[PDB]
């Protein structure tokens, strides 16, 4: 609870997929900070409310990140874990695994190699 909600009716394009009970969120080229305090405030409104416990976050379109969105992507874990939900990611490529470590994400998040080998697991995980 806080600050307040005041956005307009001017949504894109949003890059996920929903799956049987879970949802990937496949970004690829547009994790700017326009799209980070809103990132939450989509997926908070698209998924977590509407029921959704399990997110899973690909990285195979993406590099890396900035040090902004970074920490929305823990945010949003922090949201879930608190909910009764899990979040983990899938095909975190070299480049996002170096900073990964260094900023404590995979320390935090789960990882997997695929989404089956997530989709099934944080079920018990």
């Amino acid at each position: 609870m806080g600050s307040d909600k005041i956005h307009h009716h001017h949504h894109h394009m949003f890059p996920y997929k929903i799956v049987d009970d879970v949802v990937i969120l496949m970004p690829n080229k547009e994790l700017n900070i326009e799209n980070a305090h809103l990132f939450k405030k989509w997926v908070f409104d698209e998924f977590l409310n509407k029921g959704y416990n399990k997110i899973f976050l690909v990285l195979s379109d993406v590099e890396s990140i900035d040090s902004f969105s970074l920490g929305v992507i823990v945010n949003i874990l922090k949201s879930i874990s608190s909910s009764g939900g899990f979040f983990a990611l899938v095909s975190p490529n070299e480049k996002v695994e170096r900073v990964l470590s260094l900023t404590n994400l995979d320390r935090i998040v789960k990882i997997y190699d695929t989404i089956s080998e997530a989709m099934e697991e944080v079920r018990r995980k």
